[PDB]
Protein backbone atom coordinates (compact mmCIF):
# COMPACT_ATOMS: atom_id res chain seq x y z
CA UNK A 1 0.00 0.00 0.00
CA UNK A 2 2.40 2.70 1.25
CA UNK A 3 5.05 1.11 -1.02
CA UNK A 4 3.26 1.07 -4.44
CA UNK A 5 2.12 4.69 -3.96
CA UNK A 6 5.79 5.67 -3.81
CA UNK A 7 6.46 3.64 -6.98
CA UNK A 8 3.57 5.27 -8.91
CA UNK A 9 4.37 7.96 -11.49
CA UNK A 10 4.06 11.62 -10.44
CA UNK A 11 3.25 12.82 -13.99
CA UNK A 12 1.58 10.73 -16.71
CA UNK A 13 4.26 9.86 -19.30
CA UNK A 14 3.56 11.47 -22.69
CA UNK A 15 1.47 14.34 -21.31
CA UNK A 16 2.85 17.66 -22.50
CA UNK A 17 3.33 20.63 -20.18
CA UNK A 18 4.13 23.59 -22.45
CA UNK A 19 1.79 26.55 -21.81
CA UNK A 20 2.57 26.56 -18.07
CA UNK A 21 6.29 26.98 -18.88
CA UNK A 22 5.91 29.85 -21.36
CA UNK A 23 7.99 32.81 -20.23
CA UNK A 24 4.91 35.09 -19.91
CA UNK A 25 3.15 32.56 -17.71
CA UNK A 26 5.97 31.78 -15.21
CA UNK A 27 5.10 34.23 -12.48
CA UNK A 28 1.43 32.97 -12.68
CA UNK A 29 2.63 29.74 -11.09
CA UNK A 30 3.00 29.67 -7.30
CA UNK A 31 5.44 26.79 -7.48
CA UNK A 32 7.73 26.30 -10.46
CA UNK A 33 7.41 22.51 -10.24
CA UNK A 34 3.58 22.25 -9.94
CA UNK A 35 2.14 22.78 -13.44
CA UNK A 36 -1.12 21.85 -15.33
CA UNK A 37 -1.01 19.54 -18.36
CA UNK A 38 -1.86 21.26 -21.64
CA UNK A 39 -4.72 18.85 -22.26
CA UNK A 40 -6.60 19.39 -18.96
CA UNK A 41 -5.68 22.98 -18.08
CA UNK A 42 -8.53 25.49 -17.65
CA UNK A 43 -8.62 28.10 -20.44
CA UNK A 44 -9.53 31.77 -19.94
CA UNK A 45 -11.15 33.79 -22.72
CA UNK A 46 -8.97 36.79 -23.47
CA UNK A 47 -5.59 37.49 -25.04
CA UNK A 48 -3.80 35.60 -22.24
CA UNK A 49 -5.53 32.30 -21.65
CA UNK A 50 -3.45 30.93 -18.77
CA UNK A 51 -4.28 29.92 -15.22
CA UNK A 52 -2.62 27.19 -13.12
CA UNK A 53 -5.84 25.18 -12.81
CA UNK A 54 -6.87 21.75 -14.11
CA UNK A 55 -10.13 20.00 -14.83
CA UNK A 56 -10.22 16.84 -12.74
CA UNK A 57 -13.24 14.57 -13.26
CA UNK A 58 -13.82 11.39 -11.27
CA UNK A 59 -16.02 8.86 -13.09
CA UNK A 60 -17.83 6.12 -11.17
CA UNK A 61 -19.95 4.44 -13.86
CA UNK A 62 -20.90 1.66 -11.41
CA UNK A 63 -22.84 4.42 -9.60
CA UNK A 64 -23.85 6.36 -12.72
CA UNK A 65 -21.83 9.21 -11.27
CA UNK A 66 -19.26 11.76 -12.41
CA UNK A 67 -17.79 14.13 -9.81
CA UNK A 68 -16.29 17.21 -11.51
CA UNK A 69 -13.60 19.39 -9.98
CA UNK A 70 -11.36 22.26 -10.92
CA UNK A 71 -8.12 21.83 -8.96
CA UNK A 72 -5.98 24.90 -8.66
CA UNK A 73 -3.32 26.64 -6.63
CA UNK A 74 -3.92 29.40 -4.06
CA UNK A 75 -4.21 32.59 -6.14
CA UNK A 76 -1.33 35.00 -6.23
CA UNK A 77 -1.76 38.78 -5.96
CA UNK A 78 -1.69 39.10 -9.73
CA UNK A 79 -3.74 36.01 -10.54
CA UNK A 80 -6.89 36.85 -8.46
CA UNK A 81 -8.49 38.39 -11.58
CA UNK A 82 -8.04 35.12 -13.43
CA UNK A 83 -9.26 33.00 -10.50
CA UNK A 84 -12.53 34.95 -10.34
CA UNK A 85 -12.86 34.81 -14.13
CA UNK A 86 -12.81 31.00 -13.93
CA UNK A 87 -15.44 31.05 -11.18
CA UNK A 88 -17.57 33.38 -13.34
CA UNK A 89 -17.12 31.62 -16.69
CA UNK A 90 -17.97 28.24 -15.24
CA UNK A 91 -20.71 29.67 -12.91
CA UNK A 92 -19.29 27.65 -10.07
CA UNK A 93 -21.30 27.82 -6.83
CA UNK A 94 -18.77 26.19 -4.49
CA UNK A 95 -15.13 27.02 -3.69
CA UNK A 96 -13.27 24.80 -1.24
CA UNK A 97 -10.08 26.21 0.27
CA UNK A 98 -7.87 23.84 2.24
CA UNK A 99 -5.34 26.18 3.82
CA UNK A 100 -4.96 29.35 5.86
CA UNK A 101 -3.33 32.27 4.07
CA UNK A 102 -0.05 31.58 5.91
CA UNK A 103 1.32 28.43 7.58
CA UNK A 104 4.39 28.48 9.79
CA UNK A 105 5.23 31.93 8.62
CA UNK A 106 5.13 30.96 4.92
CA UNK A 107 2.60 32.41 2.47
CA UNK A 108 0.28 29.79 0.99
CA UNK A 109 -2.49 31.90 -0.54
CA UNK A 110 -3.45 35.51 -1.33
CA UNK A 111 -6.67 36.70 0.26
CA UNK A 112 -8.87 36.88 -2.83
CA UNK A 113 -12.12 37.69 -0.89
CA UNK A 114 -13.02 40.69 1.35
CA UNK A 115 -13.49 40.68 5.11
CA UNK A 116 -17.05 41.89 5.75
CA UNK A 117 -18.25 44.55 5.33
CA UNK A 118 -15.40 45.36 2.90
CA UNK A 119 -15.47 44.78 -0.83
CA UNK A 120 -12.87 43.80 -3.42
CA UNK A 121 -12.52 44.24 -7.13
CA UNK A 122 -10.62 41.74 -9.23
CA UNK A 123 -10.65 41.69 -13.06
CA UNK A 124 -13.90 43.67 -13.28
CA UNK A 125 -15.63 41.52 -10.68
CA UNK A 126 -16.87 43.12 -7.50
CA UNK A 127 -16.75 40.69 -4.53
CA UNK A 128 -18.80 41.18 -1.33
CA UNK A 129 -18.96 38.77 1.60
CA UNK A 130 -22.57 38.46 2.69
CA UNK A 131 -22.05 36.13 5.64
CA UNK A 132 -19.31 34.42 7.54
CA UNK A 133 -20.01 31.51 9.95
CA UNK A 134 -17.42 29.46 11.81
CA UNK A 135 -17.32 25.94 13.09
CA UNK A 136 -14.41 24.39 14.96
CA UNK A 137 -12.49 23.30 11.84
CA UNK A 138 -13.81 25.48 9.03
CA UNK A 139 -15.42 28.73 7.93
CA UNK A 140 -18.40 29.05 5.60
CA UNK A 141 -18.90 32.33 3.70
CA UNK A 142 -21.48 33.45 1.17
CA UNK A 143 -19.93 35.57 -1.58
CA UNK A 144 -21.81 37.88 -3.95
CA UNK A 145 -19.87 38.28 -7.21
CA UNK A 146 -20.95 41.09 -9.56
CA UNK A 147 -19.75 41.42 -13.15
CA UNK A 148 -19.20 45.20 -13.39
CA UNK A 149 -19.62 45.12 -17.20
CA UNK A 150 -23.09 43.53 -17.12
CA UNK A 151 -24.47 44.01 -13.58
CA UNK A 152 -25.04 40.27 -13.42
CA UNK A 153 -24.74 38.73 -9.96
CA UNK A 154 -23.70 35.19 -8.97
CA UNK A 155 -23.68 33.71 -5.43
CA UNK A 156 -20.73 31.53 -4.44
CA UNK A 157 -20.30 29.50 -1.24
CA UNK A 158 -16.71 29.59 0.02
CA UNK A 159 -15.57 26.89 2.45
CA UNK A 160 -12.23 27.31 4.14
CA UNK A 161 -10.74 24.48 6.16
CA UNK A 162 -8.57 26.03 8.91
CA UNK A 163 -7.69 23.08 11.15
CA UNK A 164 -5.08 21.25 9.03
CA UNK A 165 -1.83 21.19 11.01
CA UNK A 166 1.17 23.21 9.85
CA UNK A 167 3.19 19.95 9.80
CA UNK A 168 2.03 16.51 8.74
CA UNK A 169 -1.67 15.62 8.76
CA UNK A 170 -4.56 15.75 11.26
CA UNK A 171 -4.12 13.38 14.23
CA UNK A 172 -7.88 12.75 14.31
CA UNK A 173 -9.65 12.55 10.94
CA UNK A 174 -13.17 13.20 12.32
CA UNK A 175 -13.39 16.95 11.59
CA UNK A 176 -11.95 16.55 8.08
CA UNK A 177 -14.40 13.75 7.30
CA UNK A 178 -17.32 15.92 8.49
CA UNK A 179 -16.01 18.68 6.25
CA UNK A 180 -15.87 16.38 3.22
CA UNK A 181 -19.42 15.22 3.94
CA UNK A 182 -20.51 18.91 4.08
CA UNK A 183 -18.80 19.52 0.72
CA UNK A 184 -20.67 16.48 -0.69
CA UNK A 185 -23.89 17.97 0.72
CA UNK A 186 -23.41 21.18 -1.32
CA UNK A 187 -22.31 19.57 -4.60
CA UNK A 188 -24.68 20.17 -7.52
CA UNK A 189 -25.62 18.09 -10.56
CA UNK A 190 -22.70 18.01 -12.88
CA UNK A 191 -21.22 21.30 -11.82
CA UNK A 192 -17.55 21.36 -10.89
CA UNK A 193 -16.40 22.18 -7.39
CA UNK A 194 -13.30 24.40 -7.33
CA UNK A 195 -10.79 23.10 -4.80
CA UNK A 196 -7.48 24.63 -3.84
CA UNK A 197 -4.74 24.41 -1.30
CA UNK A 198 -1.39 26.10 -1.78
CA UNK A 199 -0.21 24.18 -4.94
CA UNK A 200 -3.51 22.42 -5.64
CA UNK A 201 -2.05 18.89 -5.45
CA UNK A 202 -1.60 17.74 -1.83
CA UNK A 203 -4.54 18.52 0.41
CA UNK A 204 -6.59 18.96 -2.76
CA UNK A 205 -5.76 15.37 -3.75
CA UNK A 206 -6.66 14.13 -0.28
CA UNK A 207 -10.06 15.84 -0.55
CA UNK A 208 -10.84 14.47 -4.02
CA UNK A 209 -9.76 10.99 -2.90
CA UNK A 210 -11.96 11.04 0.19
CA UNK A 211 -15.08 12.33 -1.65
CA UNK A 212 -14.56 9.55 -4.21
CA UNK A 213 -14.16 6.88 -1.49
CA UNK A 214 -17.33 8.17 0.23
CA UNK A 215 -19.32 7.84 -2.98
CA UNK A 216 -18.03 4.31 -3.47
CA UNK A 217 -18.67 3.32 0.14
CA UNK A 218 -22.21 4.71 -0.02
CA UNK A 219 -23.13 2.42 -2.96
CA UNK A 220 -21.23 -0.57 -1.49
CA UNK A 221 -18.60 -0.41 -4.25
CA UNK A 222 -14.93 -1.48 -4.12
CA UNK A 223 -12.31 1.15 -3.22
CA UNK A 224 -8.75 1.06 -4.55
CA UNK A 225 -7.06 4.31 -3.45
CA UNK A 226 -4.02 3.74 -5.70
CA UNK A 227 -6.42 3.63 -8.67
CA UNK A 228 -8.18 6.82 -7.49
CA UNK A 229 -4.83 8.58 -7.11
CA UNK A 230 -3.59 7.42 -10.55
CA UNK A 231 -6.85 8.67 -12.08
CA UNK A 232 -6.30 12.16 -10.58
CA UNK A 233 -2.63 12.22 -11.63
CA UNK A 234 -3.64 11.56 -15.25
CA UNK A 235 -5.44 14.92 -14.99
CA UNK A 236 -3.17 16.97 -12.71
CA UNK A 237 0.31 15.70 -11.87
CA UNK A 238 1.52 14.94 -8.35
CA UNK A 239 -1.96 14.90 -6.73
CA UNK A 240 -1.72 13.51 -3.17
CA UNK A 241 1.84 14.68 -2.72
CA UNK A 242 3.29 12.89 0.34
CA UNK A 243 3.18 9.38 1.83
CA UNK A 244 1.83 10.99 5.00
CA UNK A 245 -1.07 12.37 2.97
CA UNK A 246 -1.66 8.98 1.27
CA UNK A 247 -1.39 7.15 4.59
CA UNK A 248 -3.89 9.65 6.06
CA UNK A 249 -6.30 9.02 3.18
CA UNK A 250 -6.10 5.24 3.59
CA UNK A 251 -6.78 5.16 7.34
CA UNK A 252 -9.60 7.65 6.90
CA UNK A 253 -11.16 5.44 4.18
CA UNK A 254 -11.05 2.46 6.56
CA UNK A 255 -12.66 4.63 9.30
CA UNK A 256 -15.66 5.67 7.19
CA UNK A 257 -16.12 1.99 6.21
CA UNK A 258 -15.83 0.70 9.78
CA UNK A 259 -17.94 3.60 11.12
Amino acid sequence: VLIQFEQLYRKKPGLAITFAKLPQNLDKNRYKDVLPYDTTRVLLQGNEDYINASYVNMEIPAANLVNKYIATQGPLPHTCAQFWQVVWDQKLSLIVMLTTLTERGRTKCHQYWPDPPDVMNHGGFHIQCQSEDCTIAYVSREMLVTNTQTGEEHTVTHLQYVAWPDHGVPDDSSDFLEFVNYVRSLRVDSEPVLVHCSAGIGRTGVLVTMETAMCLTERNLPIYPLDIVRKMRDQRAMMVQTSSQYKFVCEAILRVYEE
